[PDB]
């Protein structure tokens, strides 16, 4: 089928494309060089403007680039990029310089950044850090500014995930252990 | 039916009862008086000795009960919960003394902590807050230690959580906004 439809979300609204706890992707760029590793460790953390924490192990190569550039993007990947998911996080760019076309993931730009976003998720949010020397050190815990975000229109659009209506393999992955994950079910409305 | 099973986990899988990244209650006490709220924004953040991290408004009276005991507890509702939860998240106790009646909420304590723990809930975890003014003021940001974690055995056992065998109603709640929240869905296992 055709390309994903990709619109803008309303900078207020960016929070809830992470409020239901999804597994995301984590990509940055450093002296050209781009880079994506899987974080369940990503959490929002304010409305508007939009901010969002996420923990990066000191081992990582993605959290080098991060402290680099101070700039990343928070994706949302589809249950269609599982292998791609559990693949980016059990591989370091350190050990082989070829991750990205080991694990199948193509990257693409947008609206100006110098960074690069993954191909086929459900949404994207660009990201600026906040440098907390303490909590980075201490807590491996980084907090950034959402300063643009952008969904799939078949997923996520007017400010409301539908994933009800979406294809299936577009629901966001949520990690437990090992391969292990669960996919994002039932919609349900409080009275 | 009977009674739920609880049993405890063992503290080095704790982070895992959060993974996939589920909508929570936050509990406290604070000079004999209970208090129950709902945060969607409540992420794992070590894995041993396990620690999370939540955001408090400043606005709720559960913060201030934090703030004054240094103690809380982190529970995972259910579906079955879904109005039990919008209701804490939608109400303040600073508004009516009688809150948790009006919501529904029922209490048990557990393993001599000075701590309410929700009825009904499939996993548990008591939290020693790691002051750290700057990002409580800042950012509405808290650190814990997780001390002690429970769950359910019919919905998580030996490590994992096991969605798609228990009763439906017992699947985590995952917020997006307004009364609307999704269900934790299918397992998947990467290659
Ligand atoms: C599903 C999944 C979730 C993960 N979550 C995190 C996380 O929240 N934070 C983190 O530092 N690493 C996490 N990891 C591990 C990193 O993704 C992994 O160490 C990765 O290989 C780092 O790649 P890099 O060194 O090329 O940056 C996760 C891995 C998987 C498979
Ligand atoms: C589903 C849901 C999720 C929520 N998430 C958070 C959160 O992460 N942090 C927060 O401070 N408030 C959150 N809220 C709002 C509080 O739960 C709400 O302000 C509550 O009434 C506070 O109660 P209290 O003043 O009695 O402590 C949420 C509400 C709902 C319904």
């Amino acid at each position: 089928h055709v390309d994903n439809n990709i619109a803008a979300v309303e900078l207020a609204k960016a929070y809830r494309l992470l409020n239901h706890g999804p597994t995301v992707l984590v990509s940055a760029r450093s002296q050209g060089i781009d880079n994506v590793m899987a974080a369940a460790w990503c959490c929002a953390l304010d409305f508007a403007p939009p901010k969002l924490t996420v923990v990066l192990d000191k081992m990582t190569k993605t959290r080098e680039f991060i402290e680099q550039s101070g700039m990343f993007v928070i994706q949302v990947p589809t249950v269609a990029q599982l292998q791609l998911t559990h693949r980016v996080g059990s591989q370091s760019l350190a050990d082989d310089a070829n991750k990205l076309l080991n694990c199948g993931v193509e990257l693409f730009e947008m609206a100006g950044h110098d960074l690069p976003f993954v191909a086929g998720c459900s949404a994207w949010l660009a990201c600026k850090l906040i440098p907390e020397p303490n909590n980075q050190l201490q807590y491996d815990l980084f907090i950034a500014e959402v300063i643009g975000a952008w969904a799939d229109t078949q997923v996520f659009n007017h400010g409301h995930w539908h994933f009800d209506t979406a294809p299936a393999d577009k629901r966001s992955l949520h990690y437990i252990a090992g391969g292990q994950f669960y996919a994002i079910g039932e919609s349900f409305n409080a009275d």
